[PDB]
């Protein structure tokens, strides 16, 4: 695997979005991963609908939380995912407005990735952005820099956020993961969270996954 | 046994893989079975190395064919199976790169199952995906739907392929076996072959087996 890699300059990542006051992080983690997979496997980067997951996925609970695993399944079962433009984000659940004929992206499966961060970096560089669940301890008071919270304070037992691994590298010889958040661009480093890489920081390596598009 | 059952929605099946131009079907049939056994008995689904079998299993012949029975014996003798991440698939034989400390999965033995399809269904629903040898005639032209070639075209005595039973059920009162193939996802129904169940179709029930984990 390469020493460093980031998908933003390669066209596999959409701009940073904002979930607002809705606890829909899980939906953004999933669309971000699916957007990357569709670009790399079908050739076009599209901004996909988180709202479809909020309204047409009852296994998950919209603003009250969800799991990428259930999201991938819902998208497959529904028959596709619409774009942000055809099904805009409202920040709250509503009756399902999914239209099989409006869907432009399809999922056929999903995979759970390795818990080894070296292997995760290799997968990322070769197959695209990875959906990950993390403990958000080191994010609220976050501004910039490579975050490395006191280990016990960011354990995998309290994972409570879902985001996206977009790249990795080293800043002054300190390994990092470039993580796309969903709280707008005015947060952190242009909407991104940089986390220490190689220490199982905030359980970032424990629940990595990706959809398998058609 | 349940009227229907499929391990895909239950987390015991990895993504559909692709042999490439290599007669390594036997290796995929075996890793698929072991992946299911380790998930059910140890709790985690890991994508395992078919390459290990191509390079380290000397009773079999890598891209020119193999027997599930030989493969189970090799895995046991080697001391386990490494993951796809640690020992990636190349589609051709190489020198053995197996390393004891890299082994993440191990088996204690293997069993040959009954040819009775009702018993096989019951065993599948209770113990997991089953490795099966099959006459691949019906798969050569397969597009979709429940395959049921004429007897003389799919003789149960002309076995040439090895796949994995992942589920069973019925489509319009027609009983079927859901079979995971290893020719990529563009083949068949998203990489899967659906075969008539209850008629010993293509000898699918004649060489059923499974690794024993625990
Ligand atoms: C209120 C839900 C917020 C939302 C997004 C985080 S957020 O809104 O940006 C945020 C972060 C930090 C402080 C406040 C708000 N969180 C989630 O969707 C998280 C994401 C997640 C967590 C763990 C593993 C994988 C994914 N999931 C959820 O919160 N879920 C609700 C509980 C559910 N549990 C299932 C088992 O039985 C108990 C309930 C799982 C999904
Ligand atoms: C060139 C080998 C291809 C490979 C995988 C099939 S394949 O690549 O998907 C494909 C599909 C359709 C047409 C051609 C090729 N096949 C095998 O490994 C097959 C799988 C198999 C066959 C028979 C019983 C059990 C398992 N094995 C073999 O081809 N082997 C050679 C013959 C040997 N004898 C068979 C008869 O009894 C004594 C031993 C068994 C192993």
């Amino acid at each position: 695997a390469p020493p460093e890699w980031d998908w933003r300059s390669k066209g596999a990542v959409t701009k940073v979005k904002d979930q607002g006051m809705c606890g829909s992080c899980w939906a953004f983690s999933v669309t971000g991963n699916v957007e990357g997979q569709w670009f790399l496997n079908q050739g076009t980067l599209l901004s996909l609908s988180e709202q479809e997951l909020l309204d047409c996925d009852k296994m998950d609970k919209a603003c009250m939380g969800g799991l990428p695993s259930n999201a991938y399944s819902a998208i497959k079962n529904l028959g596709g995912l619409e774009t942000e433009d055809d099904y805009s984000y409202q920040g709250h659940m509503q009756s399902c407005q999914f239209s099989a004929e409006k869907a432009k992206v399809y999922i056929q499966d999903s995979v759970e990735l390795s818990q080894n961060e070296q292997k995760l970096a290799a997968w990322l560089a070769k197959r695209g952005p990875i959906s990950v669940a993390i403990n958000a301890f080191g994010m609220q008071f976050y501004r910039h820099g490579i975050s490395r919270p006191l280990r016990p304070l960011c354990s995998p037992w309290l994972i409570d956020h879902a985001v996206l691994l977009v790249g990795y590298g080293q800043r002054s010889d300190v390994p990092f993961w470039a993580i796309k958040n969903s709280w707008g661009t005015d947060w952190g480093e242009k909407g991104y969270y940089y986390l220490h890489r190689g220490s199982g920081a905030c359980g970032v390596n424990t629940m990595a996954s990706s959809a398998v598009v058609d």
